[PDB]
């Protein structure tokens, strides 16, 4: 089997990506955030606390044929921007793109945090990290991913982000239409359960590659790219007037500028961010001041490839027996 959905920016900076998702029968179709970073499927539902609901789609179990309660099940996650959500948990029928996996958990929010109530277009996370970090307790569940695997034409899904644009999740296949020259492998460590690589490296606008190891993670759901302060003071240092503000969270500058791009290395292949990927706009409506894409990940604990870094190029996330990550130009 495959499945090939399109995802879709929730805003005008590429904030976050929303892919859409049919979950019980008949279907209801929720508008997910599939985190690469992450590995619990919860949603928005009629069991979600009535004050912390603001516009998103609801799953109602009561209303799906094929749903069960997943009895004693519960699941609490807390994630690297300090959002949280819990509830409890039902299994169902879940398809993405026309692939379709019977059984799956679908965790129901009975409680979600401010950011999520705040955010009316994303109606809940699809993670796609291993399933060793799956919350759901006391006995832990497969993402959809593990779950599909072994129907599955290849044991692969794809990311292919947009610029301010949609783009594409497969799954059990490789578009060989969808990059360009070849596709670069580089190993993974799960220790940590994510999609862990180490890069060889970066360069600065049309400066010299620096050859370094920056071990991070592969992350659909986190917007920006964060990495070492060297590195990131680096970057900064060629953009006139920028600073790290600590009232402001990170690195900013001037609207005016120009940015640079920003290679980094997967293996002997590179993958050029342009400068435009970097620009996240004002810090607030009608300031000059604007956010920068790529940030300190120091007090993190992790280097993270987010939105940025992955926009710019097609991933390649191989679950086969020993995993690996891919990468090409497009
Ligand atoms: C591991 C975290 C820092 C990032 C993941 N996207 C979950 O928030």
């Amino acid at each position: 089997s495959t499945g090939s959905a399109t995802t879709t920016p929730i805003d005008s900076l590429d904030d976050a990506y929303i892919t859409p998702v049919q979950i019980g029968t008949p279907a209801q179709t929720l508008n997910l955030d599939f985190d690469t970073g992450s590995s619990d499927l919860w949603v928005f539902s009629s069991e979600t606390t009535a004050s912390e609901v603001d516009g998103q789609t609801i799953y109602t179990p009561s209303k799906s044929t094929t749903a069960k309660l997943l009895s004693g099940a519960t699941w609490s996650i807390s994630y690297g921007d300090g959002s949280s959500s819990s509830g409890d948990v039902y299994t169902d029928t879940v398809s993405v793109g026309g692939l379709t996996v019977t059984g799956q958990a679908v965790e129901s929010a009975k409680k979600v945090s401010s950011s999520f109530t705040e955010d009316s277009t994303i109606d809940g996370l699809l993670g796609l990290a291993f399933s060793t970090l799956n919350t759901v307790s006391p006995t832990q569940q497969k993402t959809f991913f593990d779950n599909a695997k072994a129907s599955l034409d290849s044991p692969v899904f794809t990311a292919d982000l947009g610029y301010h644009a949609p783009g594409t999740y497969n799954f059990g296949f490789i578009d060989t239409t969808a990059y360009t020259g070849s596709i670069t492998y580089t190993a993974v460590s799960t220790k940590q359960g994510f999609w862990e690589w180490t890069s060889t490296g970066y360069a600065v606008g049309s400066g010299t590659f620096k050859s370094t190891s920056i071990d991070g993670i592969a992350d659909t759901g986190t917007t920006l790219l964060y990495l070492p302060a060297t590195v990131v003071s680096a970057y900064w240092a060629q953009v006139s007037g920028a600073k790290s503000s600590s009232s402001v969270g990170g690195y900013v500058f001037p609207c005016s500028a120009t940015l640079p791009s920003f290679t980094f290395g997967v293996g002997s292949a590179r993958i050029v961010i342009p400068g435009d990927y970097i620009d996240f706009g004002p810090i607030s409506t009608g300031s000059s001041s604007c956010f920068g894409g790529i940030q300190s990940s120091a007090g993190i604990g992790i280097n993270i490839f987010g939105d940025v870094a992955l926009k710019a190029a097609f991933v390649v996330f191989n679950g086969a027996t020993t995993p690996t990550l891919g990468f090409a130009s497009k």
